[PDB]
């Protein structure tokens, strides 16, 4: 007969998001923010000023913070941690005292920044840790943290058996020694994702349960992890060179283009670029090869963008960046020569594109193991077993993926996993359900 009703809805719930300022961490966070804004949430993405321009063009409320850094990996990272700890706390407190927006309910922060949980909890809001790597390699990091099995790795070969994982050869383990005297720092960075795993309010993984069933269930029983991937949309984020790349691809034959990208960070030696060049300029396919501006000088002196007719009569384009998700979904693309970063790997899965795996370090070695031997949607190159990958090896892997009956089955496998990733994020799918569990319980 008389009183007041209070309605908690997405439209009056405010979600803060803070990615690590690198594209493989920014991009999956942005995709997740877009899905959350689509459910009606007020979403504020926080990012460093030197990434603010990039994020501004791709896209949601946007907020910049100082880069926090002036310097090797450690000094860079400790300054970073100290600076963003204060600036994000300031943003949280300002949005508490505001009146236009709702006060923040939760901070979604990158899993490699676990101290951000103390920032969120210290300011009275929930924390959600977004893991940007698959379940299988993340569990390895946990076991390395637990200091149980010896992971130290030339007088023998070792094979490691961990619960709910296929046996892992030494080459299958996440690769840190590439970083030499910084291997400890990079190692610590990935291991420490688990330092406070039991105190995190939501543990988010950009993967889908059918892809990693055994290990996801294992993790789900230990922690209440929510697999919510792929966060990228199925068949928004507007990448640079979009019109140029789509026009070039629209003029190619179906299933005729090898797409080549080594991600946003990896840098191959100039001898390694030469092997890749000679392979691509003599194969029976067109090619689209992303060579970042800062990497152009490692190209063979033989050669913003550049067009080629190849020695096989085909066409090549070398470009400094591309809308990778749109490239992968283009009918012209036959396969994806990739460094096996997790976003690249999962984007290719969601697109049905088989892979040639040229992994460089951290999780890319483990991902390539799963791409070839578990999901069976690619072939991994063979290095002296850090070793150079020769043009004849790359050529062997192209002919296998694109010119053999085995390649036809890898393509069938990849269309099967493509359908499964689409079902995961559709209504009733495992990832849609876990993302809704996140959204719905935020309202409680
Ligand atoms: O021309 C290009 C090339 C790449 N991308 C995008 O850039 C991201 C690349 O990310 P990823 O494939 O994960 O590679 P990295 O840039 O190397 O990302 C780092 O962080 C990832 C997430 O933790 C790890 O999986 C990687 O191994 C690590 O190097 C993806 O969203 C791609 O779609 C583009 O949009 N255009």
């Amino acid at each position: 007969h008389m009183g007041t009703i209070e309605i908690s809805s997405p439209s009056k719930t405010h979600i803060l998001a803070f990615p690590f300022p690198e594209k493989g961490h920014i991009n999956p966070m942005l995709h997740l923010c877009n899905r959350l804004a689509s459910k009606g949430f007020r979403v504020t993405l926080i990012t460093t000023i030197s990434t603010y321009k990039d994020v501004k063009n791709k896209i949601i409320n946007l907020e910049s913070i100082p880069d926090g850094t002036d310097l090797g990996m450690n000094g860079y990272f400790n300054q970073f941690k100290n600076s963003v700890t204060e600036s994000v706390a300031g943003i949280i407190e300002e949005y508490k005292l505001g009146h236009d927006f709702p006060p923040p309910k939760v901070l979604i922060y990158d899993s490699t920044m676990p101290w951000m949980l103390d920032v969120a909890h210290g300011h009275g809001i929930l924390g959600a840790s977004l893991f940007t790597q698959p379940c299988c390699v993340s569990v390895v990091y946990y076991h390395m943290l637990q200091g149980t099995i010896d992971f130290h790795r030339s007088s023998s070969s070792k094979v490691l058996l961990l619960p709910c994982l296929p046996p892992l050869e030494d080459r299958d383990l996440p690769e840190f020694d590439y970083f030499k005297e910084d291997s400890g720092f990079v190692s610590n960075l990935l291991l420490n994702q688990f330092l406070n795993i039991d105190k995190i309010d939501y543990v988010l993984f950009n993967t889908f349960e059918m892809l990693e069933s055994e290990i996801a269930n294992w993790m789900s029983n230990k922690w209440k992890i929510l697999t919510i991937g792929p966060t990228a949309p199925t068949a928004y984020l507007f990448e640079t060179n979009t019109e140029v790349c789509m026009k070039w691809l629209d003029e190619r034959e179906p299933n005729s283009v090898i797409y080549v990208s080594f991600g946003s960070i990896a840098s191959l030696t100039e001898q390694q670029m030469e092997e890749i060049s000679q392979a691509l300029f003599t194969t029976n396919f067109n090619f689209l090869w992303v060579v970042r501006e800062e990497e152009r000088t490692k190209l063979p002196n033989c050669l913003s963008s550049e067009s080629f007719t190849t020695a096989a009569g085909k066409l090549g384009l070398i470009i400094n960046w591309c809308p990778q998700l749109d490239v992968l979904r283009h009918e012209s693309v036959a396969c994806f020569m990739t460094h096996c970063g997790w976003n690249s790997t999962l984007e290719a899965i969601s697109s049905g594109v088989p892979m040639i795996c040229v992994p460089q370090w951290v999780d890319q070695t483990t991902n390539a193991k799963f791409i070839q031997d578990v999901w069976k949607i690619g072939v991994r190159v063979n290095n002296n077993g850090g070793g150079l990958v020769k043009k004849e090896e790359i050529e062997r892997c192209i002919k296998e993926v694109c010119e053999s009956e085995k390649g036809k089955e890898l393509k069938r496998n990849a269309m099967k996993w493509k359908d499964l990733s689409k079902e995961a994020v559709s209504e009733g799918g495992s990832s849609d359900t876990n993302l809704e569990y996140f959204a719905s319980t935020l309202l409680f």
